[PDB]
């Protein structure tokens, strides 16, 4: 629950007509930040998903993703909405497309 400063936040990258190569970049750097979760691949490139991490690490993660470095394309606009503090890291790292 909320009493634990472990925040499950949802993101959305506005990849209008796909192209957004968020993969690997996410995984590797999110690991380094100290965060867990996943990527959700839609039809029309709205790269959404879940970021769970301890408070300070999710802050860093938010500073990132807007900090847009590339393995191919531009991560075209990342909004951070749906913020809910939970308990424990309920996933095997920040992973792949689901």
């Amino acid at each position: 629950s909320t009493a634990r400063p472990l925040k499950s936040v949802d993101y959305e990258v506005f990849g209008r007509v796909q192209g957004v190569c968020f993969r690997m970049y996410a995984e590797d750097e999110a690991r380094k930040i100290g965060v867990v979760g996943w990527v959700k691949n839609t039809s029309k490139g709205t790269v959404t998903g879940q970021v769970q991490g301890p408070e300070e690490k999710v802050n860093s993660m938010k500073s990132w993703l807007s900090k847009v470095g590339s393995p191919s394309s531009r991560i075209d606009r990342t909004n951070f909405s749906n913020e809910k503090t939970i308990s424990k890291l309920e996933y095997s790292n920040f992973s792949v497309r689901y």
